[PDB]
């Protein structure tokens, strides 16, 4: 906008992510909700249309989930969530 006008509140957080470490297979029912705002947040998506009751999925049910599926449950977001697990499980 102008002048920066972005980064003024909660700058703070520094204790890995319960998310990072594990593969997407062996996820909780936290840990999904939990990676969902970090590609929210990135995204700078509005976060006002994906339905976290919805997601019930712990982890298994995540990566066996289908592209459509994470677009239902994430709405438009999903296309861009389903890349990233796409390279989560590919692994190295």
């Amino acid at each position: 906008g102008s002048s920066g006008s972005s980064g003024q509140m909660s700058l703070e957080g520094t204790e890995k992510a319960s998310w990072l470490g594990e593969q997407p297979q062996f996820w909780s029912k936290t840990q999904v909700l939990d990676w969902i705002s970090y590609q929210v947040e990135k995204n700078k998506y509005d976060a006002s249309a994906i339905d976290f009751s919805r997601c019930d999925m712990d982890g298994a049910t995540l990566c066996n989930c289908a592209l459509e599926e994470l677009r239902l449950v994430f709405g438009p977001l999903g296309d861009q969530l389903h890349a990233q697990l796409r390279d989560l499980t590919s692994s190295s």
